[PDB]
């Protein structure tokens, strides 16, 4: 409808699959080559679906901050025949604050799924299912089962997946920029 939604579609469009494991489908970012991102407690294992099509994952990491805090990203490598478009210049360097973020879900159940949830906060700490969680975000939108994966943009930057909800807030891990050099 305007140029939030704009950058939001050009990220789904090419730089999102639908990713399934034992504990559900879930929209997948991928970041550059076979590298892609998706909520730790998806329990991704050696195997996974990939658009329905079976895919061994050549390596996942869990990634947890300096103090050995969990951030609920895993990094997945997947053995696929086609590299993702490289869009780790729309990854933020620093933590931040951000306004006017939309969140974008692609799934059997949510298909074309976008939704204006206003300001991000740099929420910082959550107790996310029972586990302490750093680097959150926080938008004021009453999300739901299914939209875990979900790509949160601004106009121009990628900022966050979807990992949960309180029934009035969500709640986004971080993406830095420094989770994806090589």
């Amino acid at each position: 409808m305007g140029p939030g939604f704009d950058f939001a579609q050009a990220i789904m469009k090419k730089n999102t699959v639908i990713a399934r494991t034992e504990k559900g489908e879930f929209t997948m970012l991928g970041v550059y080559d076979r590298v892609a991102v998706i909520p730790t407690h998806a329990s991704v294992g050696e195997i996974i679906y990939i658009n329905d099509v079976e895919t061994r994952v050549l390596d996942a990491c869990a990634l947890r901050d300096l103090t050995d805090t969990n951030l609920e990203i895993t990094i997945v490598k997947l053995d696929r025949n086609q590299k993702f478009r490289d869009i780790r210049h729309f990854l933020p360097r620093c933590e931040d604050d951000y306004n006017d973020a939309v969140l974008s879900v692609h799934t059997s159940k949510f298909p074309n799924m976008y939704i204006p949830v206003g300001q991000v906060t740099n929420y910082g700490f959550l107790n996310l299912g029972g586990t302490p969680t750093h680097r959150i975000l926080m938008y004021n939108f009453p999300t739901r089962a299914g939209q875990c994966g979900g790509v949160v943009t601004t106009t121009g930057k990628v900022i966050g997946i979807h990992v949960g909800g309180n029934g009035a807030q969500g709640f986004a891990a971080m993406l830095l920029h420094s989770y994806f050099t090589d």
